[PDB]
């Protein structure tokens, strides 16, 4: 199991514009287009991102290309981030994947706001951090995915996704 398979499980794959859990215009594999209410704002961001007139629809290939960019931008974002880098460096390969997952979903900024949890992960206090991470809007809004991520941090194994 790898970061790409993990996120493919968490986000799904949709080839036509859609609304994400938050009501935002998304496409592909969790690719946020715009937080704006306008479907036209969406198709516009869309064509701009793909470089063609897509009219709300993309191919599998385009969806994957976007997925590649997003994952890459998530990893470099963590690496350049002064709050995030130290945590990432301190983690093992699987828990690394879990933080990447969070950054992909909530952006760098939102993850860096989880101060206390970050502190616990860095200290390798797994159970403590699991319980702290669950006390968030994140967990309340998307509990099944949050739990899967939390389990990944708690155990350091892919058990949660082995199921799926």
């Amino acid at each position: 199991m790898n970061i790409f398979e993990m996120l493919r499980i968490d986000e799904g794959l949709r080839l036509k514009i859609y609304k994400d859990t938050e009501g935002y215009y998304t496409i592909g594999i969790g690719h946020l287009l715009t937080k704006s209410p306008s479907l036209n704002a969406a198709k516009s961001e869309l064509d701009k991102a793909i470089g063609r007139n897509c009219n709300g629809v993309i191919t599998p290939d385009e969806a994957e290309k976007l997925f590649n960019q997003d994952v890459d931008a998530a990893v470099r974002g963590i690496l350049r981030n002064a709050k995030l880098k130290p945590v990432y460096d301190s983690l093992d390969a699987v828990r690394r994947c879990a933080l990447i997952n969070m950054v992909f979903q909530m952006g760098e900024t939102g993850v860096a706001g989880f101060t206390n949890s970050l502190r616990m992960l860095q200290q390798k206090r797994w159970d403590e951090a699991a319980v702290n991470l669950a006390k968030s809007r994140w967990y309340n809004q998307t509990p099944n995915r949050a739990k899967r991520v939390i389990t990944t941090f708690r155990t350091g194994t892919w058990d949660a996704y082995k199921n799926l």
